[PDB]
């Protein structure tokens, strides 16, 4: 591909939603270009994926390999870079951090979201070695083990509820006295015999040997520091939507800051579609299967928009 | 399993949506039971599947096998039978010949039934050049001549994508007008390699090992023509499970599909649905989206049960 050159559609991102959209866009014979920074997106920080039907207990690394090979069978050009802006015109102009500008009749955003990190020692050290950011995804991996879940929202509460059906013991560590998660989940989890609430507390450090062995916690009231032996730590403290990219490109966001889409993945800007974690659809529920399917839908909406145009 | 046993969730159907919901249901630790008549559902009539990301050019029969192995890894019991009734008494699911089962929730993945055409050769050339899905199989017919039967959105969109891959397309329709959206008609109309064959019907499909011709009859003149084609795409629609829905107190939309909101919730609390029996992404009949809706319906089933 050459700086310049127009495409029927340019896909921003290289996570599951992006591959999903790429596969369908290429199969509809739209001239397609994928521009994204990290191949696999969040799959780069996953370990074993067993929630994508048909790809049994597959290594995330292998999942990325086969997703890329699948779109490469259709010869979709993939540029590894960052999209800086998406300019409206008649036709779209998409600027990258290096590779230049490209034109397109439609654009599909699969930019994902940034996971919020605790920012404490041991966090990167043990990522993928006892630390997970997805309870629904990795809970089955902790049957009869001891774990801690960190946060006080719907995903931390639902995480603890799921982990309670697998783990011997679950510590729900949250920094406030109260929870913003739905009261229903709170009441539900409190009633669990193997769940212990550790309120007004924050994690100070995550320790271990080859893997996680303990979480050091500080009670923010009593200043008291204590160590809990755990086999795993699930960080469920939320995400940062790409509200700045959206606003910066004239794209409407919902009341949560996510890219606003309708059923068929259409954004507020005619000709611009979006898929995966960056959208308002199925907020909360972030899985590979749903992002890949939303990509197929976004690609379908772009095909209809381009062919009708 | 045994009649009378209780489950957290019972999934009806054994298609991609059902596999999808069973996978997430078992992983949420919901005691799960799948009751479906035909394993793989519509996948039974497909050939190579190359639109489900990560499963490259896989035979539909092998997609069915790995889908089943994925849920059997979680020991989800599968009962091969037909669900006759779903009653709210918790739920009591009545099957045709295996008894009744109890459940706190139910996920419907019953799909739709393809409208049969029924013309000589249709059976003789199954998998032999006859397809029931233009978007799925178009890439397999690059530089080949094909015919598309139908006059709706499916047929027109099919003729549109096939016009891009194929040499030429014969759009054969029995009416003088189209049931497809006007925008679809004018778009196809502008494709130089799409030839409308209106007020016409297919009389039969011929070939040797594979399809080689289609015999069409003009309803207004009785004239007959043999058209040489390498492929025949039958796009005449599907019949939703309206009657099943109404018989079970489930609301349907204006097209007769089971109505669901964004979370795959039907009009009945505790009853969810996924895949092409639902009103969501109506007409988009893809394995990938059906599997995803199953994950969503299993998640809504999970939230419902844990909160009950
Ligand atoms: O699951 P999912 O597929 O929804 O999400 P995901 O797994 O988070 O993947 C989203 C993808 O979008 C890429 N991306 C984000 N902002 C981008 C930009 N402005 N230009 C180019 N690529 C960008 C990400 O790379 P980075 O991680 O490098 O931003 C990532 O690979
Ligand atoms: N309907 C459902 O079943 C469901 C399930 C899961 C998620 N969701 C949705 O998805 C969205 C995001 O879910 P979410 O619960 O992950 O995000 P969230 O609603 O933002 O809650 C996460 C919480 O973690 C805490 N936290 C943040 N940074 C922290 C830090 N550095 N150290 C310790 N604690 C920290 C915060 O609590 P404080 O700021 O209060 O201290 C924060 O609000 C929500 O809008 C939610 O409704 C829905
Ligand atoms: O794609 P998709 O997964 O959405 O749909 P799909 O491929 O059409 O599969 C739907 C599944 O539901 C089954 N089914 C339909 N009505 C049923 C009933 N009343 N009781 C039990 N099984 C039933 C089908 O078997 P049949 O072939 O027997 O309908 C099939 O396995
Ligand atoms: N919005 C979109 O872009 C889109 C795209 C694809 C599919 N869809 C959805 O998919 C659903 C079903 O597919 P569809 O729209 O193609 O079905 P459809 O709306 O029923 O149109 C198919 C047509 O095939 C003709 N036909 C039926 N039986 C026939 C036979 N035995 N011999 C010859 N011709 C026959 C019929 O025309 P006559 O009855 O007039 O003879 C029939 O209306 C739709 O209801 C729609 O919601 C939507």
């Amino acid at each position: 591909v050459k700086p310049g050159e127009k495409f029927d559609v340019i896909i921003v991102g290289l996570g599951p939603a992006a591959y999903g959209a790429a596969l369908y866009s290429a199969r509809y014979m739209l001239k397609t270009l994928v521009i994204g920074e990290t191949p696999g997106g969040q799959l780069t920080e996953a370990g074993i994926v067993d929630d994508y039907l048909g790809l049994i207990e597959i290594q995330a690394s292998d999942m990325i390999k086969v997703f890329n090979k699948h779109i490469e069978k259709y010869e979709v050009p993939v540029l590894l870079d960052i999209v800086e802006k998406i300019e409206n015109r008649d036709e779209f102009v998409v600027k990258t951090k290096r590779k230049g500008e490209f034109k397109a009749d439609s654009v599909i955003l699969g930019i994902g979201v940034k996971r919020r990190k605790l920012g404490v020692p041991g966090e990167q050290e043990f990522a993928g070695r006892g630390i997970s950011y997805c309870s629904v995804c990795d809970a089955p991996l902790f049957k009869n083990r001891v774990v801690a879940v960190i946060g006080g929202g719907d995903s931390a509460l639902e995480g603890a509820e799921i982990l309670s059906s697998y783990s011997t013991k679950v510590y729900l560590i949250h920094r406030r006295d109260t929870f913003k998660a739905q009261p229903i989940y709170v009441e539900t989890v409190k009633k669990k015999p193997n769940v212990e609430f550790v309120l007004n507390s924050v994690v100070k450090e995550i320790k271990g040997d080859k893997v996680v062995k303990q979480v050091v916690v500080e009670n923010l009231k009593t200043g008291e520091i204590k160590e809990l032996n755990v086999n795993g730590v699930f960080i469920e403290i939320g995400f940062d939507p790409p509200t700045d990219f959206a606003k910066s490109n004239g794209i409407e966001t919902d009341t949560n800051g996510y890219i606003k889409v309708d059923e068929w993945m259409r954004t507020s800007v005619p000709g611009v579609f979006a898929a995966g974690d960056c959208t308002s659809a199925w907020l909360g529920f972030r899985q590979v299967i749903t992002a890949v399917a939303q990509g197929a839908v976004a690609a379908t909406s772009a095909y209809r928009y381009v062919t009708e145009k």
